[PDB]
């Protein structure tokens, strides 16, 4: 089984803007999650070939990872902070769907999600 192409991280036809919330998502939320000791499996797309998971992309149809989210933020791909937050949620949800409760990767995702939610709770009001 082949890996799909990674999610799109740039599109020159999409409009671009800077907002304080998007800045916070990059400078605070992503920065904090990236350095967490359990972040490493979430820092790039799931390579189902190398991990030998032939059913991964049969089960997960909307893949997402923090490497892709990082690239989207740096490319000004997101217009709304909500789009970025949705991508984080998709990343966590995908992990919980593919894997089983109590699995190592699930416990790792749960730790990251807790931290994510703590940082999103301090998302500044739109300027
Ligand atoms: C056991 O799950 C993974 C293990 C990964 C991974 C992605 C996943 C993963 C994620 C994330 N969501 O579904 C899967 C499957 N990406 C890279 C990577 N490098 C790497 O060595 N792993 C192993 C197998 C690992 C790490 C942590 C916990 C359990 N197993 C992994």
């Amino acid at each position: 089984s082949m890996n799909p192409p990674p999610p799109e991280t740039s599109n020159p036809n999409k409009p671009k803007r800077q907002t304080n919330q998007l800045q916070y998502l990059l400078r605070v939320v992503l920065k904090t999650l990236w350095k967490h000791q359990f972040a490493w499996p979430f820092q790039q797309p799931v390579d189902a070939v190398k991990l030998n998971l032939p059913d991964y992309y049969k089960i997960i149809k909307t893949p997402m990872d923090m490497g892709t989210i990082k690239k989207r933020l740096e490319n000004n791909y997101y217009w709304n902070a909500q789009e970025c937050i949705q991508d984080f949620n998709t990343m966590f949800t995908n992990c919980y769907i593919y894997n089983k409760p109590g699995d190592d990767i699930v416990l790792m995702a749960e730790a990251l999600e807790k931290l994510f939610l703590q940082k999103i709770n301090e998302l500044p009001t739109e300027e």
